[PDB]
């Protein structure tokens, strides 16, 4: 098929010889390194961008569209520039980029799916700190808008470890500050290379408007009896989303929007929503003047929900509560509820809802990528993780602001505050007490032998006959395993996904090695769960209830001696 056209000042395409790197395999949620690795290690960033681009069939990449966005952290604008120069050189037809480089992770997923893009690159290190001395990360999402599957992660890795050259258009300059279209004539490309700078919020907001009853939510946030609300974006990507959606569209006063200017260092604070790091929000909620509080992580897919007086909504309870109240949402009234999913370490509170509702519930490895197949196949429409994550099949990522809007929708439909809804839920279904200990940046050698030895302990043929006593508490082993998951849709097998001990007395211990590290150090997470049926025992301190289970965990793992630590780095 023949065509003729004109070109003006075509941008040359440069081929650069390079040496492969050894460690360019992404973890659970992207390739995460210290920022200085991407910024200063020669060709480190270019090698990985080329490897990502090369995991796309050359015929499927010619004339395709990719979405690019960042959480705003230091080095994002430089990475975006390089990404645009390299996408142009590798024959990508069009890039859709958020205004000023800003696109939340839920917005990227939404836009990929909406415009049928082949995929997306999200520049974020999630809850990790930003700045020149901070962390930087590169996520790759595929055509369903969800994280890259193990199939694609391996293709990226084998391209990165053997890469010998990459292509780039170094003379290209892109203005992220102006909305609209920018076309570029490239040498040896017939069609112009197209860049669209899009409003960070508009298309994502349009999706949310069809899921939720915005009139109902607006009624809750306005008028004389209005909900008093504090929403902390932690100086990350969610700033403009909060202001445009919760304030402008839904009527919340401007003082509801806290830390809603994106900053390259997130204001010098960890953009991590929990009681340990969202101290500014907790302190304001403790004052008693607000009925609802929320904090988001850097890229807007995590959310902590607080009630009046900083009542803490455990993320595993958030999952169960919302699951039991999906009828309050227009979306789920129309399309129904096909199934639930949680990660294996997440508490089994949602399983009790699924049983009562006669709905399937799946148990996946940690990480949102495993919910993608469940949603695509229609097996599941609502899912969550203990790590402050919740989402639905509206996209293929977790979604913090969606979590806020579904909670407000439930509060409006039930005419109840946060704490009353949760306690009413506990009264109906019982309470699953739950906590997580993080042992951060421990020696990888120590972690290896710890997990190896513990696996041998819990896999011994006599372990299911064991029982443990701490004080007056007794726990009897029902089952134990090294969790594996065979994807029911595409057959991907994920092994070594957590050491799990299930006790007969409605209790669990889970041990996992982290897969989202940046540097050398390893992180071990211990999860403890205990179910309480008695409604008079639903106001105890979780660290008291779970004390004995934690004692057993620390003893059989020997973690304190093996790591030199006296206790966990973080408690959730
Ligand atoms: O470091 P980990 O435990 O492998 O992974 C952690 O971050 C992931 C990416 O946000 C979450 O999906 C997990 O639930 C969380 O535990
Ligand atoms: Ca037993
Ligand atoms: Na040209
Ligand atoms: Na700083
Ligand atoms: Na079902
Ligand atoms: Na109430
Ligand atoms: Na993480
Ligand atoms: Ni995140």
């Amino acid at each position: 098929l023949y065509f003729q056209s004109m070109e003006t000042n075509p941008i040359p395409v440069v081929t650069v010889q390079t040496t492969p790197f050894d460690d360019q395999k992404p973890g659970t949620n992207g390739l995460r390194k210290k920022t200085t690795v991407f910024e200063s290690k020669k060709n480190y960033l270019q090698n990985y961008i080329q490897s990502v681009l090369s995991s796309i069939d050359l015929r499927d990449r010619q004339g395709c569209t990719m979405v690019v966005g960042s959480d705003g952290r230091y080095f994002s604008r430089t990475a975006i520039e390089v990404i645009v120069q390299m996408a142009a050189a590798n024959g990508i037809g069009r890039l859709v980029i958020g205004h000023n480089g800003i696109l939340s992770t839920p917005a990227v997923s939404c836009i990929i799916r909406k415009i049928k893009a082949i995929g997306g690159i999200i520049l974020t290190a999630s809850r990790n700190p930003g700045g020149p001395n901070g962390d930087f990360g590169i996520k790759f999402n595929v055509a369903n808008g969800g994280p890259a599957p193990d199939t694609v992660i391996d293709k990226i890795h084998q391209v990165s470890r053997t890469l010998e050259e990459y292509a780039i258009c170094p003379d290209m300059r892109i203005d992220l500050s102006r909305l609209g279209r920018q076309d570029f004539d490239l040498e040896n490309k017939f069609k112009p290379f197209r860049v669209e700078i899009v409003d960070s919020v508009e298309v994502y907001l349009n999706l949310l408007r069809g899921i939720f009853d915005f009139n109902a939510i607006k009624g809750l946030l306005t008028g004389p009896d209005q909900l008093k609300m504090r929403v902390d974006a932690m100086s990350g990507v969610m700033g403009p989303y909060v202001r445009r959606i919760l304030c402008d569209e839904l009527g919340a006063p401007a003082n509801s929007a806290v830390n809603c200017v994106p900053l390259e260092d997130f204001g010098g604070h960890y953009p991590d929503p929990n009681l340990t790091y969202a101290t500014g929000l907790v302190d304001a909620m403790k004052g008693g003047e607000f009925g609802f509080g929320a904090a988001f992580d850097a890229d807007g897919d995590r959310c902590m929900i607080l009630g009046q007086n900083a009542f803490f909504v455990n993320p595993s309870d958030s999952l169960a509560v919302v699951a039991a109240n999906l009828s309050c949402i227009p979306y789920f009234r129309q399309v129904g509820v096909r199934g639930f999913a949680r990660s294996m370490p997440t508490s089994t509170a949602i399983d009790r809802v699924a049983k009562a509702m006669k709905v399937a519930v799946y148990e996946t490895p940690a990480g949102w990528r495993f919910f993608g197949n469940l949603m695509d196949s229609g097996r599941c429409s609502f899912c969550g993780e203990e790590s402050f994550g919740m989402g639905s099949d509206h996209i293929r990522e977790k979604d913090g602001l969606w979590t806020v809007l579904v909670w407000l929708s439930i509060m409006a439909a039930r005419k109840q505050g946060v704490e009353d809804i949760v306690r009413d839920h506990w009264t109906k279904l019982g309470r699953n007490y739950f906590c997580r200990f993080d042992y951060e940046a421990i020696d990888p050698r120590a972690a290896f032998y710890l997990m190896k030895d513990l696996e041998a302990v819990i896999s011994d043929k006599a372990f299911c006959s064991q029982k443990f006593a701490v004080g007056n508490s007794v726990y009897s082993v029902e089952k134990a395993d090294n969790f594996e998951y065979i994807d029911p849709v595409d057959g991907t097998v994920a092994r070594n996904q957590g050491l799990r001990i299930i006790f007969s007395e409605s209790s669990r211990l889970i041990f996992r090695l982290s897969g989202t590290g940046v540097g050398v150090g390893a992180t071990i997470r211990i999860y403890a769960e205990s179910f309480e049926r008695d409604p008079e025992r639903h106001n105890r301190e979780p660290q008291v209830v779970l004390g004995p289970l934690i004692a057993i965990a620390l003893k059989i793992s020997d973690i304190h001696e093996r790591t030199g630590r006296r206790g966990p780095t973080v408690i959730t």
